[PDB]
RNA sequence: UUAAGUUAUUAAGGGCGCACGGUGGAUGCCUUGGCACUAGAAGCCGAUGAAGGACGUUACUAACGACGAUAUGCUUUGGG
């Protein structure tokens, strides 16, 4: 997900994909763990995603302060 | 045939020359790194946690660089 869709989502909604993509990155740990994922790529994408997330929510909290 | 006299051939190995190999890394050529300077710039950093490190971060990671649990990067503004 690219910022510009982060930045559409409110707080909570941010807070909540953070939550779901941190499930997503972790049940792709284990997957690749038990050598059952092929598509490795997919961990990096979950990761980069997660930063955004988390860019875009710090961002909305200097514009606060 | 006998007597007297004389002189070879031997090369186990060695010597000299030559030829053909091996070893070794000199020499020549070369440059990625140095050396000495010139001109302009700049001449501090740190409790808002430094310098320097440790430990981590990649699909698979021993090492180096990069990065810091947002980790082999994130956003944005320009370039391309
Ligand atoms: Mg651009």
């Amino acid at each position: 997900m690219k910022a510009k869709e982060i930045r559409d989502l409110t707080t909570s909604e941010i807070e909540e994909q953070i939550k779901s993509s941190k499930e997503e990155l972790f049940n792709l740990r284990f997957q690749l763990a038990t050598g059952q994922l092929e598509e490795t790529a997919r961990i990096r994408t979950v990761r980069k995603t997660i930063a955004r997330l988390k860019t875009v929510a710090r961002e909305r909290e200097i514009e606060q302060s």
